[PDB]
């Protein structure tokens, strides 16, 4: 449910935070409540298809959980639409790490954990995300973590439904029509590189040039990662990347599963770690 009006009404428009061509990013305070926002800008010309967009926004909407970035509603005027979420100050892990350098095992750890119940909850609502890395995972002046940047799996759900235009098709074409020849198991190895490129900076083989991954990744003999430092991390850490780094999907465990992993279920894991990260910030 979309509100046709200019939101310069609703917001005062305080500062962009960049880019894209799929998008533009700005901060803003809503004038009445004086809460800050996020506001998402897609500049959307009469010609072009509207589904990607309806079908992130419904994404957005039909979730409401801790983890995952609250939606408060979309302004559609002058063939610009306005996606308004919940505001997350310190921004993106990649943005904070950049400045930072590289995180604790503890702050990932928590990070982890985090990450895990937004995924197990999209999972139990038949979502996968899709692009969980760095630069997705928000987090807000309260050390909270958010999951962001539904368009990519908004953009593979609006193909799925523009796919539908049966029965002498094979299994496998049939799981490419349905599901795209995968499963929500993919978010939990991405989290597995993420934990590396939080530990690291980088994720792996970032230096390798992208073609060249995906030929290595669908090599018979390819070997998941594992962190660079044997000594600098905890049993339980590599443990952690060896299990959510499992090549076979059908061996590879649930978000639910790894929830009662040492690593992310050890106690002591709360905000106050990521608040210690966000004070390295104004150093
Ligand atoms: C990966 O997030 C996206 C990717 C694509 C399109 C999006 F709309 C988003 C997106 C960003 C969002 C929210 C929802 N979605 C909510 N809060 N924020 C957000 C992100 C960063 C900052 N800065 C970063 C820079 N730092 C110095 C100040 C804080 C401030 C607020």
């Amino acid at each position: 449910d979309i509100f046709n009006r200019d939101p310069r009404d609703h917001y005062d428009l305080l500062q962009r935070l960049g880019g894209g061509t799929y998008g533009e990013v700005f901060k803003a305070r809503d004038k009445v409540s004086g809460d800050l926002v996020a506001l998402k800008m897609v500049k959307m010309e009469p010609d072009d298809d509207v589904s990607t967009l309806q079908k992130e926004i419904l994404i957005l909407k039909t979730c409401r959980h801790a983890n995952i970035v609250a939606y408060h509603g979309s302004y559609l005027w002058l063939q610009k639409l306005w996606i308004c979420m919940e505001f997350c100050g310190a921004g993106s892990l990649q943005d904070i790490y950049q400045v930072t350098g590289s995180l604790s095992e503890l702050q990932i750890s928590y990070v982890c954990r985090e990450v895990l119940q937004g995924l197990a909850y999209l999972h139990s609502q038949k979502k996968i995300h899709r692009d969980i890395k760095g630069a997705n995972i928000l987090i807000n002046d309260a050390g909270e973590v958010r999951l962001a940047d539904f368009g990519i799996s908004a953009q593979i759900g609006a193909t799925l439904a523009r796919r539908l235009a049966p029965y002498w098709m094979a299994p496998e074409v049939a799981a490419v029509a349905l599901k795209g020849c995968y499963n929500e198991l993919c978010d939990i190895w991405s989290l597995g590189i993420t934990a590396i490129e939080l530990a690291e900076l980088q994720p792996p083989l970032f230096d390798v040039h992208p073609l060249r991954v995906l030929f290595l990744m669908t090599k018979s003999g390819y070997q998941p990662p594992r962190l660079k430092e044997k000594g600098k991390w905890s049993a339980a850490f590599h443990n952690f990347i060896k299990v959510t780094l499992t090549k076979s999907p059908k061996k590879r465990p649930s978000a639910t599963k790894m929830l009662s992993h040492q690593l992310v279920s050890q106690p002591g894991l709360n905000r106050g770690l990521i608040l210690d990260l966000l004070d390295k910030l104004k150093n």
